[PDB]
């Protein structure tokens, strides 16, 4: 592991009074942290972002040694209300700890989604725990909602945050504005092709000469063994991929996740270089104008613009308000420069404009640059404002017991008409779809979704659509525990699709698993073969009687995977309704009964 030296001392030697910590998994908490950090400057202060995993939060008790010190926590909730992987140490510390944080000023902005069981469990916990330890709070806990518009929640929070900080402290709004760069463009008018980054994530040339172990910092270029179309119809594109993980010493069980690092669309990369009048084949690097940080570049350098745009940056998701504000200065046409600046707006017509014209219309960077022709920003700066391309996760669709050498992926390619007028393409899926048996930089993330330990326990699997991914592994494995002489309890699947002749995923394989008894019951819900919708819940409601026999008397485990928005919630109320009917109890006590099955490892979600 190896922690970094005391962050308070580091702040002392750099004149920083505020540190902002990020509990990120996909770069959102990290992004917010960075914005708040650089914000401090225009308020008579100097901030600093930081990954908790790299430090000993115990040093928190030292922040008081710095004048007008402040710690902010931008945390995201994940798993069953669990903290993000980098926040684990911290979360764990917060508990065992006895430390006295007297004199510590803090504030917490949490990132969650009401769509889940444990809304901002992590954020709410950090804010609550630090106060117990003795630290004082200088601002109300923030509850951003990804389900609605997380970006806006953060803005209204940030808008109220700083003034309170300013008030509590002597500081105040200093000067007009800023427009300060984090990096310096050092053009390498000529450099050694062997010292140039071509798209690897960690060590230089790590993609070329592979060498275990492999992880998020060191992905394993797995070869694409197969890429099969699963959908019968033409409405959408659902595909099956098999990645060759031989000689990678990678370990995985059914239920785990596989992460992939994709490549943006080149037409979209080139057009950005083209409208910007820039040459993407310029070799360069952007070194931190702060020679005191670890983050020397905002991505592997030296590299070419083309490379950063292709493998290191996000050019398809809607630009955040701060990025747009920073760009406004490049709009020659004043009316256009207005719209841009006014989208960072505190609220009002501007907050209406950004939400509909950019987010709803789902305008990526290039689209903006096209609708505001007077906006031509220098390319080296745009690269500094663009967020990093994140790896995409997929629920490994195979069993290690059976395919220890391969990691399968069941996915639906994203492609749609945006409202922006253009057709959007899903980064990872469009990329995977183009792979023809072909390497995919990947890596596995251990999950909590797991078959039960004793092969005899009954399992109920509810996975509509692609939510069947992990279950293909589960079944593959149980089919194994039977072919292997072991005794297996009932294995039930509640799958759903549109029509059996359109997107019945794994129709054939699933039939074999039924004609062999690996699948006790194969209960499929064809949502569009009749005027009314027939969903999994309905099948569940139908078998209410038997399901209570496996749940209440059989000690069966419940697994739900798929859509979190509705399916998960719907499928849940049904289980409440079931329990509330059999071995009768009030509603309220049926929900507590159910919520108590998820606690005891018998009701697992993965949405
Ligand atoms: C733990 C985990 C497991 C997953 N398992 C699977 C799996 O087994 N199978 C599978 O197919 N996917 C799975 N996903 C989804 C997967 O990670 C990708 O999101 C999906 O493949 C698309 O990625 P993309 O990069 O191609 O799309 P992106 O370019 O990243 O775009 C996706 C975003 O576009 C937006 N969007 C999508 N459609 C529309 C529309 N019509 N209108 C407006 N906005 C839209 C949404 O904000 C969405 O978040 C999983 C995700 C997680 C976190
Ligand atoms: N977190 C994870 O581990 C994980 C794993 C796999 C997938 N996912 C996610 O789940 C989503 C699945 O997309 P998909 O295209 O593959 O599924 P889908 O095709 O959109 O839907 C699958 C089936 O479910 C039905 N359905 C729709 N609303 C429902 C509800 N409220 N209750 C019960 N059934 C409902 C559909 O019927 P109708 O279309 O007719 O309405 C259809 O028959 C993706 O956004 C993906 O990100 C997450
Ligand atoms: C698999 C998954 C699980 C999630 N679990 C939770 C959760 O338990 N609670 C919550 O409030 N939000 C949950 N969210 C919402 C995210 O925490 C929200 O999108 C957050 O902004 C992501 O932050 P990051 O980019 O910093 O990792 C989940 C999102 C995903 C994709």
């Amino acid at each position: 592991p190896v922690k970094e030296s005391s962050f308070v001392e580091k702040m002392k030697k750099t004149g920083r009074n505020i540190i902002v910590f990020y509990g990120s998994q996909t770069g959102t908490a990290e992004e917010f942290a960075n914005r708040l950090s650089k914000d401090a400057h225009r308020y008579g202060m100097r901030g600093m972002s930081a990954d908790p995993e790299e430090y000993d939060l115990a040093d928190l008790s030292s922040l008081p040694e710095i004048d007008k010190s402040l710690v902010v926590f931008c945390m995201a909730t994940y798993g069953e209300g669990d903290p993000t992987d980098n926040a684990q140490d911290f979360y764990d510390w917060l508990q065992e700890t006895d430390v006295d944080l007297t004199g510590v000023k803090f504030a917490v902005f949490g990132l969650g989604n009401k769509t889940y069981e444990h809304f901002n469990a992590m954020g709410k916990y950090v804010d609550q725990r630090l106060e117990q330890l003795g630290a004082q709070r200088i601002f109300e806990l923030g509850l951003g909602d990804d389900d609605g518009n997380l970006e806006e929640d953060f803005i209204t929070w940030r808008e109220q945050f700083w003034p309170a900080v300013c008030e509590f402290f002597g500081v105040e709004a200093t000067g007009e504005e800023s427009s300060i760069r984090q990096y310096e463009l050092v053009v390498h008018e000529d450099m050694d092709v062997a010292k140039v980054y071509t798209g690897e994530m960690g060590r230089l040339k790590s993609y070329e000469n592979q060498k275990p172990p492999f992880d998020a910092k060191n992905p394993f270029l797995a070869a694409v063994t197969a890429n099969r179309k699963l959908n019968q119809g033409t409405e959408r594109h659902l595909m099956h991929l098999e990645l060759d993980i031989s000689d990678s010493k990678i370990r995985y069980e059914s239920g785990d996740h596989v992460a992939v690092y994709p490549a943006n669309d080149s037409a979209l990369v080139n057009q950005i270089g083209e409208i910007l009048g820039a040459d993407l084949d310029v070799i360069m690097s952007l070194n931190n104008l702060d020679e005191e940080s670890n983050k020397k570049h905002p991505f592997p350098c030296p590299t070419t613009y083309r490379t950063a745009l292709t493998y290191y940056l996000d050019i398809t998701n809607p630009p955040r308000t701060n990025v747009l504000y920073e760009l406004a200065q490049y709009a020659s046409e004043p009316s256009e420069q207005e719209h841009l600046h006014k989208m960072a707006s505190s609220s009002g017509e501007g907050k209406e404009l950004y939400l509909s014209w950019v987010v709803e219309a789902r305008r990526h960077i290039l689209a903006i640059l096209q609708d505001y022709p007077s906006l031509r920003p220098p390319i080296d700066h745009l690269c500094e404002l663009l967020p990093r391309l994140q790896a995409r996760y997929y629920s490994i669709a195979s069993s290690s017991k059976v395919h220890p050498n391969s990691v399968h992926i069941c996915a639906v390619a994203v492609e749609y008409e945006a409202k922006s007028g253009r057709v959007n393409k899903g980064v990872a899926t469009s990329w995977l779809r183009a792979k023809e048996p072909a390497l995919v930089p990947m890596f596995v993330r251990k999950s909590q979704f797991r078959l039960p330990f004793k092969s005899t326990t009954p399992v109920i699997m509810v996975g509509p659509g692609t939510g069947i991914a992990p279950f293909m592994g589960f079944i593959q494995e149980r089919a194994w525990l039977r072919e292997q002489g072991k005794e297996v309890g009932e294995t039930l699947l509640y799958y759903g699709c549109r029509r059996s002749d359109e997107d019945y995923l794994y129709r054939e394989e699933l039939a074999r698993f039924h004609k062999d008894g690996a699948l006790t019951q194969l209960n499929v819900a064809f949502s569009r073969e009749q005027a009314h919708k027939v969903y999994v819940q309905h099948l569940l409601k139908r078998d209410r009687e038997h399901l209570w026999k496996l749940i209440h008397e059989g000690g069966a485990h419940i697994y739900v995977c798929g859509d979190a928005r509705n399916m998960a919630k719907d499928v849940q109320n049904t289980f409440y309704d079931i329990v509330a009917e059999f071995g009768p109890m009030e509603h309220t006590q049926a929900v507590d009964y159910v919520k108590k099955l998820m606690t005891k490892g018998r009701y697992s979600l993965d949405v």
